[PDB]
């Protein structure tokens, strides 16, 4: 069942996030960027 959430684009420790095409890592509320990691 899994796909795009087997590697996870994340870089510090968040998690997995898409559905068709919006594709989003969830982190702590404070790290900026792109995947989460700032």
């Amino acid at each position: 069942d899994v796909n795009e959430c087997i590697s996870n684009p994340c870089q510090n420790d968040a998690t997995c996030l898409d559905q068709i095409g919006e594709f989003q890592c969830i982190c702590m509320p404070g790290y900026e960027g792109v995947y989460c990691e700032i």
